[PDB]
């Protein structure tokens, strides 16, 4: 029972790998022959979820044994890409990938089945569930340069509020909450800016402002105290400080990962994660097909052996 590990998708091998945060070597490689996209992991740290696009199949696996044991394989109504889990670990929620129709789908970890399905707009990418427990869901709408607000209840039933909000810049692509659920950050992919939304009151969401970034911001990682924010770019990681009273993101510095990556074809899937000691960044390079590890200061620390990165990435974080 170790909690120094993570999981990464390799879409072209129709495979996934578990790797150690410590040694930086593979742990277990499960090959199921699906169209894999993104992953989530549980608070508990005990169960994982992987999605698939054209295969429209979600797989669930238990992580605490000799070799990792997959335990459910369900097909959804339609395709799947970004995933988040509710903060209580009871449900997993999925958003559309490339092939239509376009639906949001929730899945019960207890019942090991899907529970609700609702249609989402054509331009929908990225998903984020608030850690409050208030059950607010927000997704990006890339062509309407707006973000839309959804609901999931205690049962897993999904709802469409049809409330949309400016994203700050243009081509909103990925969203990430603060650990307390009071702000959300939207990566605006051509706008080259992060948007910042007031989400403490989900009946009254508002955009406050937007700070700019290097070319082509993909994924937002935020440290567990909420004061440091890391953004994955075509060429760099950017770090900002966040000020939780005034709602202001302040640039600190950037460093270049020297990797080839391209968010677009992974529909909102996080290609970066922080170890449990928020001391190092793990990056999943789409196109260099490498899992590189850096320190948050930019120091490169080394890559993992023989993983052809291609898709989402998640690291173990108990809490």
């Amino acid at each position: 029972t170790t909690s120094n590990f993570g999981i990464v998708v390799e879409q072209h091998l129709r495979r996934i790998s578990f790797f150690s945060t410590d040694t930086l070597e593979i742990l277990n490689q499960i090959t199921l022959g699906y169209d894999f996209v993104d992953t989530a992991i549980t608070s508990d740290c005990s169960n994982v979820v992987v999605t698939s696009d054209f295969c429209q199949t979600l797989v669930q696996i238990e992580t605490q044994l000799e070799p990792p044991k997959v335990v459910a394989i369900q097909e959804g109504q339609s395709s799947m890409a970004d995933v988040d889990i509710t903060p209580d670990d009871q449900f997993a929620v999925t958003v559309t990938g490339l092939n239509h129709p376009f639906n949001m789908q929730s899945y019960s970890f207890l019942k090991n089945k899907f529970i609700s399905t609702i249609p989402i707009p054509y331009d929908a990418v990225g998903i984020a569930i608030s850690p409050n427990g208030n059950g607010l869901i927000l997704i990006d709408r890339s062509s309407a340069n707006t973000v839309r607000r959804f609901k999931i209840d205690a049962d897993g039933v999904l709802f469409d509020t049809g409330q949309e909000f400016i994203s700050g810049g243009t081509r909103p692509f990925n969203i990430t909450f603060t650990p307390d659920g009071n702000f959300a950050f939207v990566a605006n992919l051509i706008g080259n800016s992060i948007g910042i939304l007031e989400t403490q009151n989900p009946e009254n969401i508002t955009l406050l402002n937007a700070v700019g970034t290097n070319n082509l911001p993909g994924t937002i990682v935020v440290s567990r105290d909420g004061s440091t924010v890391y953004v994955l770019t075509e060429s760099t990681v950017d770090v900002f400080n966040f000020n939780q009273l005034s709602g202001t993101l302040s640039f600190v510095k950037s460093f270049g990962h020297g990797l080839l990556i391209d968010p677009r074809p992974l529909f909102g899937a996080n290609q970066m994660a922080l170890n449990k000691t928020e001391t190092k960044l793990f990056i999943s390079a789409n196109i260099s097909r490498e899992l590189k590890v850096f320190t948050i200061s930019g120091k490169v620390v080394g890559y993992v052996a023989g993983i052809e990165a291609n898709g989402g990435i998640a690291i173990c974080h108990p809490d």
